[PDB]
């Protein structure tokens, strides 16, 4: 008799380590016999028995003849797909959940919820799937590419919370939260505070009372908007992270944005989804983040950590925890997720490593995983191993 | 231990939306490494735990060397196959249930019933398979291509009802209904009324007492024969759908078949299996239908709806719900089906999108799925994304 | 709490029909992207939940580079493999059970028993596998290719009975039966009567007290040795079938072997494994057989039936029940097996259809299935659909 | 609910036989359509319900374009992978557990423990995974390639014991033992005695009180270090195997290392992981070993056995049991493992058969399995059947 899931205390440990590389295009040469799917925006969500590796496919494999368009964001062909984590996401291994050029998913202890956005840019559509069944939708409210998290949503006691946003990518994008229960949207939550532009939130439980999200401002700042969501009152507030360690790409030099914590500063235009995940201890909360090694390119990926504090108020630099992806390798999207051990939760960060050779060739990604395990210092970086000319 | 299933009230909603595209020949290019099966006549049937995607394969894959003959209807190699819905129907993924060039399937709540017709045109044979066991057959009664629904049969209380027919494609084809229980035919039902040509019925539950079917007349009319089958007395009547919105292809202009409801009118020769699904509410019943956008060609697919009334007597046009497949794209067979959610049923329509390059190349199909989903208006159409020269 | 299996009454029906074709090399062209395994001697065995399709592979696929030797019988590479019945036995779908150039398998209600013979011709070795575990062996006793049934063994109340034989293929091959329980050989049974040459027995339950086998004499006669095994006393006796319808290939004209029932007659040299399966009714036993359409070649396959009687004594011709494989198509090995329906057993005959193009090319087989279903007459024959030049 | 597992008495038997060959590169020809993974260091571990086949992959398939580097030992792409035993380790079939260039695994009766070492040579990291959760790590203690067994670890009562080592391949490598429970290291065991070089131990249960291991010394001797680990006091001693039958490769002539048991002798530099498995009977213990047929090259593989005695003190030659792999074929790593039968344990030995074409082509391995099975003498050897030019 399956019960509702709740966030548990995190497992012991004080450092991340390289766990797993999922690099489908290691097998996509013309000399070869495999059919890895062309994908971007991967993320991982785990239930009580299984981990699922999600992505947005372009509905084409490599090698193949439909490369043209695979460097685009949205079209009528993109689908949310998944494999069990640890499987190579090929044509045959994958399962196609729904049409979607923006997605999310989560397990509530009883059943998977799948979330997909599709439709025309000026009138997109959020779709909710619970198990096999399509159960609810939510309409565009600003008529400017309604879109969601591109990472796991979060469930507590059967209630799943999901960030959505709608609005110009170079102007205002006031985000909303949806409270979804058993596939049906039972409440809209309208955040207060600094709501100018929030998107692609990476969200997790700081506790049984609070969800926290580190998001992307693609318009005004290289500081990440940081959401605190009270799950007991269904209220949310947004403020920019204050840390000198700006987590967006592009970004100016750390600590160079002058004025109070709310100051936007320079190099704010553009952005990237950033990894964020909680380490819940008896009396401390650990906050782990990732950002690219380069200040302007999607190259490299570093891990940072800060225990305790108010992310809205602490200007202190984050503690650099190690290089996950070298500056010589691609470092694009990253995301947090949690594996369920028998009695506690294991916090992890996944990294999207995009193979980018321009619009004249195929365009896809690998996925690297780092997880909290043991003590000491982070020891090894991840390479993709792929030569795009093969 | 599993109980029999019964139609339930539908889930809330007032519009369909694009749910899912299964386009396996996106992976069938010569530059690729995949092996999608060559198929036609796909449909979907759902049990308590799982949805299955069925089709009739020509026992060949693309790329391959057995294209010749795949634009034919019947031969000794055609088989009923399936995959879990969301998987691509490939050589390795598919399961082959039985030899068949006409098929159906349904879950009674305990077990799958598979239905496959094959044999010679003048003496074909319907075969029943219950799980893994072949359990029963039914013989041609007119010696002119015994054939069945090409979509899910319907179970209630362990009783599964199935349309069969026999007779000339261009003359009389009096259908019958088989009542089937745990794989064995226990009753034949002889419909009453307008009985001279009924084939390829798409059937569903109007309630716990009635099954309704919208069918194809390939010979006499562009109106669809409309079956009402009483499940409490095991009796059935057929009359032509009265609606001005003629659902066959080909068909004349809407409302142009003059005279009383049973008038056949012109452009009646030829036809196509149409989508039909029920939206069951407490105090009213919604009927959803699909037809091609072209009045003569198998191009496009539009969605229509009417609430309540009697389809035998009401001439009112169906309300246009939206374009599922634009007229630039192929729109062949369509079928109804329902997904079992936790406490209600989700009504859906699937669309066969045939890749037709003539008899000089391969001939197969993609499948699009639209489902009842939230409110508002239908928002996006479907394309297969397939170039047949690849 | 799984219980021991017993033979049950057969399901109703009075004729066989074409059920299923498994034709892996429909997908093995150079133009294609699949990897069907090169196999011969298929057979099927069913447990209470699943049907398994077994074969002896040459550990090579098509297309591939190891064709040379695939027209041989024995080597160090042959393995017993299986897939779930209904799956194409490819490199990836198959599972490799054990090294074997001769095999059998059966389910006892609790667990699969797998049986494989390998080793040098003059000192071969029967190996028994119960589930994952290798559990017992049995040595050559005549030092002339110890070999087994190439079809399902038979289990009652946890005891599995298996025919084995050892001896020259052009002289004496006194067979033995092994009683195997939970993977261990607990008794040898030495048949009496006509024991000169028995091999490749196709065996089944005539009742709870008796196993019957129709076997192959590759040396002295075109009559099939016919075994009756008393399961309650563990005693077996062998006599030639008496029917005018000689079931071996090659064979003289029916009814042309003069003298008493035991007379060997002409064209006795050579042979073929023949399908045989029981139809158990309340007071009748039905016996179904298959033999090639040609009297001298492995071409075509016909179905025969006789109700009741003593196969040792009745000279009456068997009743011809229909053409399963045309004389224009290959008809090699055939075998009986039974599917388990919910409350009764479904008798079936499988047919090996070998693609034979000589030693200069690849050498493999398809499998066709006919099962007892409904009434009337057998309606359609099976073709393989394969062009070996592709 | 599942109970912890404990070594049981072995099943009856007095000889090994050829059981199974896993030769995936039989499907790796350029004329083919398959994608076997490039792997080395395979081993097998069995739980209550299933046997798993593990290897270290170079994250590449054959045919492919990443052959370069697959004859190297360590890199950032190597992963621990597995399939169900009897499946071919291909891109689609394999599951990727974690990044590792050194590995182990074992089932405690409730769950799988996976072990993978990676990171830089001077600072490598052992990672523990319990089911799907990363649960613990252990750091290099000598900064000279921390590494582990390359074969199954051993569990008793929920306690899993694992050999690790660290130090120069050509100097001192003092191993340790990790006691692991539900994924977390709870004790380090520091062996006593002849401790200067111990690596790649093949371990099994001599009883409920003792684990024994036959290990590799790559530096000093051709005798195998022999670990006795007491599981009741968690203490361990290592001495050199005294037997005249030296089990390493390279090695001098048998019995030619003069002097007392702990004498190292000549040709000690270099080495190879050897097969070792226990045959536990009521009143006696059988120890089965394997070594290459060549005294210097990794060619061939022979089987040896001794009952009882003390391997630290007895100089008696082991009894030659037979040739598993002829000297014409490659014989690289060998490993012990046990299959769980219903009431007893089946001892087995696996053999890595490496396809070595030098560094100018691909580099990978097949796996042969021999098992305790009936009585008599071992009857057949194994060949891979693979031509590397294809
Ligand atoms: C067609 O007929 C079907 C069979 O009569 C109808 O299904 C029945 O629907 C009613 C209400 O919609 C259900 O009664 C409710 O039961 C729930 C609890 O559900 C379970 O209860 C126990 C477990 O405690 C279990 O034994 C049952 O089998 C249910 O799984 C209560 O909370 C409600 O208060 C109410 O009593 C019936 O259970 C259900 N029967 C079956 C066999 O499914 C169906 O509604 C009809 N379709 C229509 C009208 O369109
Ligand atoms: C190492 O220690 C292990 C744990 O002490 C030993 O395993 C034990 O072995 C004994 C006999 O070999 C078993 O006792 C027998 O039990 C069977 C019935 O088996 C089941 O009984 C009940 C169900 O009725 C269930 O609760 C149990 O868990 C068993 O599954 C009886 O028929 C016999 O008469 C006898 O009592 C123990 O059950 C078994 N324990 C465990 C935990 O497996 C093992 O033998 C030792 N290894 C050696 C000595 O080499
Ligand atoms: C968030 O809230 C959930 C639900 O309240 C917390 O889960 C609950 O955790 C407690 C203690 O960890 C569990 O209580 C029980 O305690 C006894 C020991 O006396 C033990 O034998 C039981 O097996 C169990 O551990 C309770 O079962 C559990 N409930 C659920 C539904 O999971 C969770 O710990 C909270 N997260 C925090 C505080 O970070
Ligand atoms: C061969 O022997 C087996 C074992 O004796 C026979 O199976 C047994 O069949 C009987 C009757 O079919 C089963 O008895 C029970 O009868 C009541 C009706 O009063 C019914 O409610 C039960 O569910 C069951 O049918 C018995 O359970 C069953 N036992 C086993 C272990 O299967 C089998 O019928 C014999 N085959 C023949 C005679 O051909
Ligand atoms: C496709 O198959 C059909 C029949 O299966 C082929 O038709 C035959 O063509 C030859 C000439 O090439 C005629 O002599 C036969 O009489 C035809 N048979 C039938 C039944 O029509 C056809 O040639 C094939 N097409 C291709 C391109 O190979
Ligand atoms: C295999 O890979 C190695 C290194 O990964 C290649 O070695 C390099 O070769 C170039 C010349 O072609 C040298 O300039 C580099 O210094 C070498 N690097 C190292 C690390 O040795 C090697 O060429 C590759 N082999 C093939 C056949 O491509
Ligand atoms: C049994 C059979 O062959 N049915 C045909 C065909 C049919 O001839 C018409 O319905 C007229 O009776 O309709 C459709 C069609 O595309 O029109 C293909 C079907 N293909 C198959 N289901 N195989
Ligand atoms: C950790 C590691 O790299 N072990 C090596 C190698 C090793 O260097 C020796 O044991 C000496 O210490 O042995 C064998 C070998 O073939 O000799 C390959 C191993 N390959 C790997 N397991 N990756
Ligand atoms: C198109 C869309 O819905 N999301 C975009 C996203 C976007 O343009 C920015 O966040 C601005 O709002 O940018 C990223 C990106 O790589 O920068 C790709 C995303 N692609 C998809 N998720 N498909
Ligand atoms: C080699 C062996 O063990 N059995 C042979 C079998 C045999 O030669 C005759 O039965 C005579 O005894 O003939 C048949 C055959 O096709 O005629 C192939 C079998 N091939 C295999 N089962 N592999
Ligand atoms: C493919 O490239 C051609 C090049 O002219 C362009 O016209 C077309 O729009 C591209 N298709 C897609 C789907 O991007
Ligand atoms: C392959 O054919 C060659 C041709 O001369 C022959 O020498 C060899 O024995 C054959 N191999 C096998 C395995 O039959
Ligand atoms: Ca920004
Ligand atoms: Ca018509
Ligand atoms: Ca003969
Ligand atoms: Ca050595």
């Amino acid at each position: 008799e399956p019960e509702w899931t709740y966030p548990r205390l995190s497992c012991p440990g004080s450092t991340f380590q390289k766990a797993l590389l999922i690099s489908p295009h290691r097998f996509g040469e013309t000399k070869g016999n495999s059919a890895p799917l062309i994908i971007r925006e991967p993320f991982i969500a785990c239930g009580p028995n299984e981990c699922k590796h999600f992505a947005l496919t372009h509905y084409a494999a490599q090698p193949g003849g439909y490369y043209n368009g695979t460097r685009g964001d949205r079209n009528k062909l993109r689908h949310l797909i998944s494999v069990k984590l640890g499987k190579i996401p090929t044509v045959e291994n994958s399962i196609f959940h729904m049409a979607a050029w923006s997605g999310s998913a989560c397990h509530d202890g009883k059943e998977w919820t799948y979330i997909g956005v599709d439709g025309p840019d000026n009138n997109a559509l959020l779709k909710v799937k619970y198990g096999e069944a399509y159960t609810d939708t939510y309409h565009s409210y600003a008529n400017k590419i309604l879109r969601t998290q591109e990472s796991a949503c979060n469930c507590i006691g059967g209630n799943c919370y999901l960030m959505i946003t709608d609005g110009s990518a170079s102007g205002v994008s006031e985000c909303r939260f949806l409270k979804i229960r058993e596939g049906r949207i039972i409440k809209e939550i309208f955040p207060t505070g600094r709501v100018k532009h929030t998107e692609e939130c990476t969200c997790g439980f700081a506790s049984n009372k609070t969800i926290e999200c580190a998001c992307r401002d693609n318009s005004y700042t290289a500081k990440r908007p940081f959401v605190k969501l009270n799950v007991e009152t269904d209220t949310a507030e947004i403020r920019l992270m204050c840390t000198d360690t700006y987590l967006d790409t592009p970004r100016p030099n750390d600590g160079s944005i002058t004025g109070p914590c709310e100051s936007n500063g320079d190099k704010g235009s553009g952005g990237i989804k950033g990894g964020f995940v909680h380490q819940r201890m008896e009396s401390k909360i650990g906050r782990w983040y990732s950002r690219t090694m380069s200040k302007t390119e999607r190259m490299g990926m570093g891990l940072y950590v800060k225990y305790d504090g108010d992310p809205w108020a602490d200007s202190d630099a984050l503690a650099f925890s190690g290089v996950m992806v070298s500056m010589k390798e691609p470092g694009w999207y990253s995301f947090g997720f949690e594996i369920k051990d028998k009695k506690c939760d294991v916090p992890c960060i996944g990294i999207e490593m995009v193979h980018d050779g321009g619009k004249e060739t195929w365009h896809s990604a690998a996925t690297a995983i780092y997880c909290l395990m043991g003590s000491g210092q982070l020891l090894w970086d991840t390479v993709t191993g792929v030569d795009m000319a093969l």
